[PDB]
């Protein structure tokens, strides 16, 4: 039983925990399918928490992470409005998903008033982020990078932080958030590069700026060599999670050798 | 001064509410939007009628507008509707709602209790909006239904959260009665508006009145039962007197101003009568008969139509004269 399996596993169950709740609040089979077609929104609630050493408690951390990071995509899609998904059961979801995440995650917390700390802290500038991000297109990797740090960045280091305050001691909170903010961006550029075809995205698209030429290549793999070496030096503090380090190199080198050249 | 206190709540949670959602980068319009959910504002305030410390009442307060402004930016996004930019209203919705939990988390008698109370009923909540909008209401008893859900469901965790957040003398129940009871009475009397105001048809309570699935007399009959359920709530040890006047101001509006709009030449539905007995005869006609009307010391003496030209005539004791005619009096 490997690392491979593991992940594997808790990405199903993270799955089956999200469709079971969405199904029996009343979502559709459209909008069920929707939900379990999000595999790395549902996977990466078990890299974030790489660091909890009780089995038991880190499933049921993954999977209330999982609950919350499905609702607030969900959210997304409703601003977006560009699913073919009903609005209300989009929303219904969206809430119902998120409420019983609190409640999961509160329960798990060693202070339950953490999870709403960390939660309200940065919820300015997430929320205003996500706003200018709509507003003032990106047109350089500077502006790109400003952008993706609030809606990718800032939004899985809460999860993060999240994940180290539910699970137990032996946790680097700032280290974990570390890692989700690095490896969000990663991922996020990876979803830019990917979105720009199967999304037909180009404002503000990280895939557009490098085929228009108004972003370098080679500044986008420095970007992604710096997140890199960001993410490993995170996953290097005591404790320690050697676990993460092929996947950091995973989602990186994917992101080089795949996702790039595509548009250079 | 209640009236000034109230007043002044609401204000003060406007102007929580505004802020919060300027800073967050809300635009002008929104901005309004949000000032403009006076009765949303204003009902935290009743909600916490039963909290003695001001300060804590004012702190739970805003922090509820908070969130009942926040969950109906989400229900405006879920209809899409309101000119609104769509990314301001989902990221205002979320920072206004995360604020509200920072805030009554601090003020809870227990760490738990308020998420607690916000997953208990999310289902009944959430699963009961979906169904609202999927099979839409097609007389009282399924309006009724579906009611209960996105408005005296929504209402109570409210209620339940002001109860948990306001420290001592809280009745937990009461005060959660009291919130689903009076939701209904307002998300009755918004029906009633916004088949106008909004032009809203299917599943609409004045549509179906208009349309003859539902009757009048079954409407005043839930607005009656949902005023005796408030009054009994606010009545329990230690009450909130205060909220009395409250409860009749908003049901009487429903039945006075609101319901002939949809309703017609009288529709109480009973056509009142006079019984009589003359020459010997049992009689009753409908006060709109009545032609003319006068009192000669208890008794009550008056004319009436009875079938063309034909002029009737009687009179009763005022112990057995209906309101209506002894209406006709002083309007004669």
């Amino acid at each position: 039983v490997d690392d491979d399996d593991k992940m594997l596993a808790a990405e199903a169950a993270n799955r089956d925990h999200v469709t079971r709740c969405v199904a029996q609040t009343g979502g559709s089979p459209d909008l069920v399918a929707h939900t379990a077609a999000l595999r790395l929104y549902l996977r990466v609630p078990h890299f974030l928490t790489e660091w909890t050493t009780d089995p038991d408690r880190r499933a049921a951390v993954s999977r209330a992470l999982a609950l919350d990071i499905v609702s607030m995509k969900l959210l997304d899609d409703l601003m977006d409005d560009d699913t073919g998904l009903d609005r209300v059961e989009l929303a219904c979801v969206c809430l119902r998903l998120h409420l019983r995440a609190l409640h999961e995650l509160e329960s798990l917390a060693r202070d339950p008033k953490a999870v709403t700390d960390i939660l309200e802290q940065d919820a300015v500038h997430l929320c205003g982020g996500q706003i200018r991000t709509k507003r003032s297109r990106a047109t350089n990797l500077r502006e790109w990078r400003a952008h993706a740090s609030t809606y990718g960045s800032t939004f899985l280091g809460r999860y993060g932080a999240l994940a180290a305050a539910c699970g137990g001691e032996g946790q680097p909170a700032d280290s974990v958030r570390e890692f989700a903010e690095a490896f969000a961006m990663t991922i996020t550029m990876a979803d830019d590069l990917t979105d720009y075809d199967r999304n037909g995205e180009r404002d503000g698209n990280l895939a557009h700026l490098m085929r228009t030429g108004a972003v370098a290549g080679q500044d986008v793999v420095d970007l992604l060599e710096e997140l890199r070496g960001r993410a490993l030096a995170a996953v290097a503090a005591p404790p320690g999670a050697p676990g993460l380090v092929p996947v950091v190199h995973l989602y990186t080198d994917d992101v080089l050798v795949r996702l790039l050249p595509r548009h250079l």
